[PDB]
């Protein structure tokens, strides 16, 4: 489609845990190491919809809106049904990028 420069769910993006991110963390439900996302509200890690859809499940059972892909570090908002680019996402995207690419 077309990514958004903002969305009304950015307010749900929470502080990154001091433990940091582990981009190789497995899905908290199924333990897959593939195509995981991290929830930008509670930082639980769950798999994408092309694996077992545990992140989508987490959205449904928590309402948490925004998730970050450990594949390509894009942010998707489940409510807006769009990718979102915004300043509020840069820190988490960068901590993820550093952990991922060994920076
Ligand atoms: O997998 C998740 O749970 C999080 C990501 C996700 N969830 C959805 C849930 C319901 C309806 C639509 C989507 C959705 N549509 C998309 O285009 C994208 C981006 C994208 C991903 C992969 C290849 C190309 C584009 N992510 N996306
Ligand atoms: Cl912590
Ligand atoms: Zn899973
Ligand atoms: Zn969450
Ligand atoms: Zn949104």
């Amino acid at each position: 489609g077309s990514p958004l420069p903002w969305c009304p769910h950015l307010v749900a993006v929470c502080p990154i845990p001091a433990a940091g991110l582990d981009v190789t963390q497995p899905c908290g439900d199924c333990g897959t190491i593939q195509e995981n996302w991290v929830c930008l509200s509670c930082y639980q890690v769950y798999c994408g919809r092309y694996i077992n859809g545990h992140m989508l499940q987490h959205h449904g059972n928590s309402g948490h809106p925004l998730v970050l892909s450990y594949i390509d570090l894009s942010a998707w908002c489940y409510y807006c049904q769009a990718y979102v680019h915004h300043q509020a996402l840069l820190d988490v995207k960068n901590i993820a990028h550093q952990n991922k690419f060994g920076e």
